[PDB]
This record gives C-alpha cells, sequence and structure tokens, in this order.
C-alpha cells in the first residue's frame, strides 16, 4: 500500500511539471521572436561584445578563486 | 507470499508511470510545435546567443567551486 500511494504522488507531481514546461517554452518563444527581430533590424557585432564581456568577468571569477593552480 | 505482493505493487507503479508518460510526451510535442513557429518567422542567430550565455553561465560555476585545481 506505501508503494502504491507513493507512485500516485510522482504520477499527479508528472502532470504539474507539464503544465509547467508549456509555459516555459512559451516564454522562449516570445523571446525567440523579440531577439530575432532586433538582430535582423541593425547588426551582430553587438552580440559579440555582449558574449565577449560576460566571458571576460566569467574567465576574472574562474581566475580569483580559493582554490585553484594557474599556470602561464 | 510477501515477494507476490511486492510484485503487485510494482505492477501498479508501472502504470501509473505510463500515463506520466504519456502526458509528458503531449506537452514535449506541443512545445517543439512553438518554438520551431519562432525560429522559421525570424532567424538563428538569437538561439546562439542564449546558448552562449547559459554556457558562460555554467562554466563560471564550474571554475568557482570549492573542490578543483584549473590550469591554464
Amino acid at each position: 500500500q506505501s508503494q502504491i500511494l507513493k507512485a500516485e504522488g510522482e504520477r499527479q507531481s508528472a502532470f504539474l511539471q507539464a503544465e509547467a514546461r508549456e509555459r516555459s517554452a512559451e516564454a522562449e518563444a516570445r523571446a525567440t521572436k523579440m531577439v530575432s527581430e532586433a538582430i535582423a533590424s541593425g547588426d551582430i557585432q553587438a552580440v559579440n561584445y555582449f558574449v565577449a564581456q560576460k566571458y571576460t568577468e566569467a574567465l576574472q571569477q574562474i581566475g580569483s578563486s580559493s582554490n585553484s593552480k594557474v599556470v602561464m
């Protein structure tokens, strides 16, 4: 009996997760459309600049951590 | 007798899991259709930008952890 009750629990959880998945997919679609229009209008170098600066910040935090051993 | 009862338990669990699987597949199909339309309308560089930024965040967290030893 305990196992059957548990299984019913995961079933209901799966249904709720499916609903959340559909909503998140809707949001991703809207985001894709908006950024697609923005890129198609003007240019591509700006996106590369954004990627570069975010990557620079990530690399700085990777280097400046407590546990590491860099080599130049 | 104990083993037979246990086996009945896993049977019922499998049935419930099958129902959940069908629901999740439905959700995946809807998501695929929506994002497919969004991509087919506008462009592909936006998806690459999203992938790049999420990957940058993942790499930053991989580097900035307690147990590691980076090498440059």
